[PDB]
């Protein structure tokens, strides 16, 4: 009813009575420039950022910093991570795979990348979806390969379904407010990597401002920035709950309207990071309608017991991670010889519509984030404060309370799958000790090696039997690869058509890598 505001005023608004004066003081009397600065921050990376909650967030979280786990009960979780468990499961697996596909055709599904991190641990001061993986032929960014992922499935549903629409997969891309604008000029150059603009959806996460302990004031980085850091995955729900310009222009509301409007059942979310990303996974999907799931983890076994990652477990009822520092947890099922908490937390996940409203709502009232002390570069010197974080597993307490009355055997699901086939996170440049690019690499290519053994087998079992048999042979003796563009196989399938150049590739002059890409790229 007062009309607009300067974005200036409605930060001196949103820091008011907030415990943090020495910001308002920056805000309203500090230099023109300074005065710019903070409120292009507090506006544009911080939006919505409730600065007298985190006061309260500061408050718990400290004080929780200062044994009722139980793992998932054996053989009560869909377990494919191996390919003896799959086979014996196939049918099931199958028939999963084709409810997944009839909702990607129905146009229920959103694909949520977490895109707000940078590649500098990588050696490269851009957003990290923009990173090109070395070792590979197609000389594609990790944005390039998840749209081609989502272009294939979409095409896969269209081929099953015989429908006369298209098969759309709404694509979510978590920015930062900083990266924001370059990663939208990225897809624009590119054409949004074939898919299209109106399916596409960019929208900026909030920071989390960082704190000193003893007094809980928040940190100047200077006097033109506050101190604060990426908040954990936990961001999507108030990323998604953001207000946003809504179409004939109507009052704002936020993506997660828009896309309960659209029609969206579920939104699979994974970060820019994982080569292997699972994208649009029609079992994962089908698995989670089929067990009327509003929340499914992916999980892996636990490469050894003392692998420093967060295992998935049930305390008091209530579904959550416990992370490595925070672990009993090396202990042995007699049996099975098998750790017995072993699912461990790979960050993939798929959540119902309902599930991220309401997760955003009890969100705004949560204040159990996890705290960490952390030596903070400012331009006055090193200071010690205080980061909070926290991730969408802290948020699947609340999973039940999406169903009146909550269904007896719970909502929340555990599908544990293997670990090479659907987890290669690239963190580290190359040279380091784990998850760097080439041992990305390394894992995308002995997958598609399996899947064209497989595809050649079948053959053996148009190309003639005996020069399949011959080609197999051949792949085994030289350990030769295979790189398949996602445009060409997302699963193994689709390879039928392009065995007759392998196969003469193979008995004629085997390169290292066979590489089979679609005609067009
Ligand atoms: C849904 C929602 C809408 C607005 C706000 C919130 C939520 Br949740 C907050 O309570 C939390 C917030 O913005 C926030 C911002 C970044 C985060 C984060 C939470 O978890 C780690 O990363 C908040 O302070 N404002």
């Amino acid at each position: 009813p007062l009309g607009s505001m300067s974005d200036r005023d409605v930060c001196i608004q949103r820091l008011t009575g907030a415990n943090q004066d020495h910001i308002l003081t920056a805000l309203e009397h500090g230099s023109e420039a300074e005065r710019a600065s903070l409120t292009a921050q507090i506006t544009n990376e911080l939006a919505g950022v409730d600065f007298r909650h985190f006061n309260d967030v500061l408050r718990e979280s400290l004080e929780i910093s200062k044994s009722l786990a139980e793992p998932p009960a054996k053989d009560s979780f869909f377990d494919i991570s191996s390919v003896d468990r799959r086979r014996g499961q196939a049918k099931r697996i199958k028939n999963l795979e084709a409810v997944g596909y009839k909702a990607i055709q129905k146009g229920q599904i959103a694909f949520l990348i977490l895109a707000g991190g940078s590649g500098t641990r990588l050696g490269f001061d851009k957003p990290k979806g923009f990173f090109t993986c070395d070792g590979l032929q197609q000389r594609k960014s990790l944005f390039m390969m998840h749209c081609e992922k989502i272009r294939r499935r979409q095409e896969i549903a269209e081929s099953i379904s015989g429908s006369g629409r298209k098969a759309r997969v709404q694509l979510l891309v978590m920015t930062s407010g900083q990266n924001d604008a370059e990663t939208q000029r990225f897809f624009e150059e590119n054409s949004y990597f074939g898919l299209e603009r109106e399916q596409v959806h960019f929208f900026a996460q909030s920071s989390v401002p960082c704190y000193d302990e003893n007094t809980g004031r928040i940190i100047m980085e200077n006097r033109g920035r506050i101190c604060a850091a990426p908040g954990g995955n936990g961001a999507v729900f108030a990323a998604l709950a953001a207000p946003r310009a809504t179409k004939t222009l109507q009052v704002k509301e936020s993506l997660l309207q828009h896309l309960r409007k659209l029609g969206i059942a579920y939104v699979q979310i994974g970060n820019i990071d994982n080569l292997l990303a699972n994208v649009a996974d029609p079992v994962f999907i089908g698995y989670a309608i089929e067990e009327e799931a509003h929340v499914v983890v992916k999980t892996c076994p636990k490469r050894g017991p003392d692998e420093r990652v967060g295992v998935f477990v049930r305390a008091s009822g209530k579904w959550g991670v416990v992370e490595y520092t925070e672990i009993r947890a090396k202990e042995i099922d007699d049996a099975t010889g098998e750790l017995k908490f072993n699912c461990a937390n790979i960050s993939s996940n798929l959540c119902s519509l309902h599930f991220m409203s309401l997760a955003a709502e009890r969100m705004k009232s949560f204040t159990q984030y996890h705290a960490a002390r952390k030596k903070i570069p400012t331009i006055k010197g090193p200071v010690m404060g205080i980061k909070l974080e926290a991730f969408l597993f802290d948020l699947f307490r609340f999973v039940d309370e999406c169903d009146h009355p909550p269904k007896d055997s719970g909502a929340f699901r555990i599908m544990q799958v293997d670990r090479d086939d659907e987890f290669g996170p690239v963190k580290n440049a190359d040279g380091a000790a784990s998850d760097t690019p080439a041992d990305a690499v390394r894992l995308l290519l002995s997958q598609h090696t399996r899947w064209l053994i497989t595809a050649l087998e079948t053959a053996a079992m148009g190309v003639d039997v005996t020069e399949a048999k011959e080609a197999v042979a051949v792949m085994r003796s030289c350990s030769i690869k295979a790189e398949i563009s996602p445009l060409v196989s997302v699963g193994g399938e689709g390879l039928r058509q392009h065995l007759p150049r392998v196969i003469h590739q193979l008995l004629r002059n085997p390169p290292p890598v066979i590489f089979i890409r679609r005609d067009d790229e």
